[PDB]
């Protein structure tokens, strides 16, 4: 499923992420953004390690999801990597804030540093209703 904008933002703030871990709403839909383009059946392989990238987070299949197939598999959402793939985020919404729960917080994804740090993110949430 390719989400809408603001029904993307309101399903989120339903599932609680708003201020998750000190994380604003605006800046998970930054993420999403430029991460899967609000789709949720995105993947993308990485043939430099062999890992996968998942769903409208591109949660990465080496340390947070299992598809049996990546080398050093860790696991740690405990969930199919198939779960993020759905067009129910509730999955990839658990596993989102597992990653954040780690040091890094939402500095883990490497595009959030690029497109969405030190920026003007209220574009992502401007007039849906959150």
């Amino acid at each position: 499923k390719v989400f809408e904008r603001c029904e993307l933002a309101r399903t989120l703030k339903r599932l609680g992420m708003d201020g998750y871990r000190g994380i604003s709403l605006a800046n998970w839909m930054c993420l999403a953004k430029w991460e899967s383009g609000y789709n949720t059946r995105a993947t993308n392989y990485n043939a430099g390690d062999r890992s996968t990238d998942y769903g409208i987070f591109q949660i990465n299949s080496r340390y947070w999801c299992n598809d049996g197939k990546t080398p050093g598999a860790v696991n740690a959402c405990h969930l199919s990597c198939s779960a993020l793939l759905q067009d129910n985020i509730a999955d990839a919404v658990a596993c989102a804030k597992r990653v954040v729960r780690d040091p890094q917080g939402i500095r883990a994804w490497v595009a959030w540093r690029n497109r969405c740090q030190n920026r003007d993110v209220r574009q992502y949430v401007q007039g849906c209703g959150v």
